[PDB]
C-alpha cells in the first residue's frame, strides 16, 4: 500500500557544542510542541576554517522532525536561546514516510 | 538521481543489526550505515522522556521505498515505527549506477 | 522558496581518512564545514555475501554550484575505487547560516 497522502515532514539539523546544551534544547522544543521527536548523535567532530586555520572541534548533533509550517517558529526559538552567535539550523524534506507516522507528527505537534 | 536516504530507528543494536541484515539480504537496499549510541527524545502521555535508541540510514531507490516500508512494519518491534525519506539531488555516477544494479527490481 | 545550500554524505573506511579528506576540503574552500560521525557500521551484500564493516561518515555542509568539483576531488583522493558521494537539500535554513555557507566557499 502506497502513502496516500502528502508530505509536509521535515528533518531539521541543529548542532550543539556539548551534549548538556543538545538536551536542553531537544526538550525545551519538544515540551513547546515545536517538534514530535529529536534523535540526538553523539561525539561528533566539526570541521571548519576559521580566520585562515582549520579547526577540529567536538559538536554534538540533533535531528529534529517537525512540520514545513513550524519551521520559522521552531528557528526562532532555537535562535533565541542556543549559545552561538550563529548556529547552524538547516532543514531537509522528507519525501516519503509511513502514512501513520506522517499523521502521528501532524497529530502531536501545535 | 532515484536516490534516497531512509531513517529507521530501532530500540537496541541486536534489532537494528537484524534490520539492516534482512534489507540488505532482500535486496530492498544497496547499503545501510547504522549509527549506534543516538538518544529520542520526545513526549508522552505528557512527560517529556529521554531513550536509547540506534539509527539505521538505508541507501536505497524511490521505487522501492514502498517495499521496503512494508517489510519493516512487517517486522519491526515497534506498532508504530519511524520509516521516512529524503531525496538524494545528486550522486558520483558509478554510485548511483551500483545502487541501481544491486536492488531489486 | 528553497536553498542552494547542500548537505553531503560521504563514507570512509577510518578516522584518519574521514579527517584528512575533511580537511582539504574546508582548506581548498570546497565546502563551509563537515561533521564526522565515529563509528558507523556499514552493511552490504558482496558475491552474495552480507558483510558487516566499521565506517566514519562525514556530512558536508556546501553549495549546489560546488557539487561537481567537490565530488571530482573527493573521487580524485579517496582510498575506495568507488566511493559513496551523495547529496541532499538544505530546503531552508536560517538566514544568517545559509549567508555565511555561501560567502564562505570559494
Ligand atoms: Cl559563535
Ligand atoms: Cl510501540
Ligand atoms: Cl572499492
Amino acid at each position: 500500500t502506497e502513502t496516500k497522502i502528502e508530505s509536509n515532514i521535515i528533518l531539521i539539523y541543529i548542532s550543539a557544542p556539548n551534549q548538556d546544551e543538545a538536551t536542553s534544547i531537544a526538550k525545551t522544543l519538544v515540551d513547546e510542541e515545536l517538534c514530535a521527536c529529536v534523535s540526538i548523535i553523539p561525539s561528533v567532530r566539526s570541521i571548519y576554517k576559521f580566520k585562515g586555520q582549520v579547526h577540529d572541534e567536538n559538536e554534538v548533533m540533533l535531528l529534529v522532525k517537525t512540520t514545513s509550517q513550524l519551521f520559522t517558529t521552531l528557528k526562532e526559538k532555537v535562535t533565541e536561546i542556543h549559545s552561538y552567535e550563529l548556529p547552524e539550523i538547516i532543514a531537509t524534506k522528507v519525501v516519503y514516510g509511513n502514512e501513520n507516522y506522517i499523521n502521528w507528527v501532524n497529530q502531536t505537534v501545535r
